[PDB]
């Protein structure tokens, strides 16, 4: 069973784990990776109810399991915030445009 389900994408806890160890080094290390310059500041427009303080900061999780280096990041994203404390695992499908909607 998925942790995470992103539209079609299967995440376990272990998937996000990793996926936020490698953006919150990035944020501690003030370093920024992507054309898009990730990881960077989350607003939270579409108003989730997090469970945890802002700022809160999205990292690219990707399906192949890898790291994200640069490139497409894909849909989905890991929100963490300051503490490296996980906020959500959200994704652009299923969302209109530029939206986000909550990983089930
Ligand atoms: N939809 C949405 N986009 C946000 C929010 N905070 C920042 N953004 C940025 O606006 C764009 C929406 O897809 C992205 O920038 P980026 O394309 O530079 O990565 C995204 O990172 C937010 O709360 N909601
Ligand atoms: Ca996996």
């Amino acid at each position: 069973a998925c942790d995470y389900t992103c539209g079609s994408n299967c995440y376990s806890s272990s998937d996000v784990s990793t996926a936020q160890a490698a953006g919150y080094k990035l944020h501690e290390d003030g370093e920024t990776v992507g054309s898009n310059s990730y990881p960077h500041k989350y607003n939270n427009y579409e108003g989730f109810d997090f469970s945890v303080s802002s700022p809160y900061y999205e990292w690219p999780i990707l399906s192949s399991g890898d790291v994200y280096s640069g490139g497409s990041p894909g849909a989905d994203r890991v929100v963490f915030n300051e503490n490296n404390q996980l906020a959500g695992v959200i994704t652009h499908t299923g969302a209109s445009g530029n939206n986000f909607v909550e990983c089930t």
